[PDB]
């Protein structure tokens, strides 16, 4: 006797992570996110004298 | 009795990752991405005197 097989096959996978961290000292770095863009207009667009 | 086998075989795989990170201090490095190319014209193409 003869015998032939044909195992066709496929997979799939879709991982996802959403890890958030909360170190303490990030708010220290986040104190001036808008300050250095707001005084940029003082540096380049407004008369910095009385 | 005799017996012969012939297991032909092949595979495939196509991985992919798309991990994005968001460190905080990258925007500090990204504050002046255009500034150092924009004042480059002041350095090399415009009369830097009154």
């Amino acid at each position: 006797q003869n015998a032939k097989r044909n195992q066709n096959q496929k997979g799939n996978a879709k991982g996802t992570q959403f890890t958030k961290q909360y170190l303490i000292d990030n708010i220290d770095k986040a104190y001036d996110l808008r300050k250095k863009i707001l005084n940029e207009f003082d540096k380049k667009c407004f008369l910095q004298i009385w």
